[PDB]
């Protein structure tokens, strides 16, 4: 089974979606490797450039819009995430850590954790939040997620 992740460029931070298993985070995601994965993209602000240099993978967001990109880890690990088109203050730091797990069962104990987080993304006031201009964001998760969010983001445009 092929995995779907939402992905949200914000000003100089990502924000990832996991529609599926209700849970979110920031800067960090994984999946199992040699597996399928759809990204479902867009922007909440201006216009980046989510890219991974060792996967030879690469799209762009924009408000308003969605774009999609597929992919496949040929190998468990660690891929760095860049955003590749400058974009103001923390263009440099706009990073983010893609982790292709060994097995599925390692992707669920990922997700788990996940889960355990006292964070939650269930309303407006939690999104514009994290949404404020920040540089350099560390990792995050969040227990829960608002059921359609991605929708949201991008109809705010529509
Ligand atoms: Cu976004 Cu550079």
């Amino acid at each position: 089974k092929p995995i779907t992740i939402e992905v949200v460029s914000m000003d100089w931070k990502w924000f990832f979606i996991y529609p599926e298993q209700g849970i979110a985070t920031v800067n960090e995601i994984a999946f199992p490797a040699n597996t399928p994965v759809y990204f479902k993209v867009t922007s909440n602000s201006v216009m980046h450039s989510f890219f991974i240099p060792r996967l030879g993978s690469q799209i762009y967001a924009m408000a308003g819009m969605q774009t999609r990109l597929h992919l496949i880890a040929n190998e468990p690990g660690t891929y760095d995430g860049i955003c590749a088109e400058i974009c103001g203050p923390g263009h440099s730091g706009m990073k983010f850590k893609a982790i292709a797990t060994p097995d599925r069962a390692a992707f669920d104990q990922w997700v788990a954790k996940a889960k355990q987080s006292p964070n939650t993304m269930s309303d407006m006031a939690a999104f514009e939040k994290l949404a404020a201009p920040s540089e350099y964001n560390q990792v995050e998760y969040f227990s829960n997620v608002k059921p359609d969010l991605f929708a949201d983001v991008i109809n705010k445009f529509m």
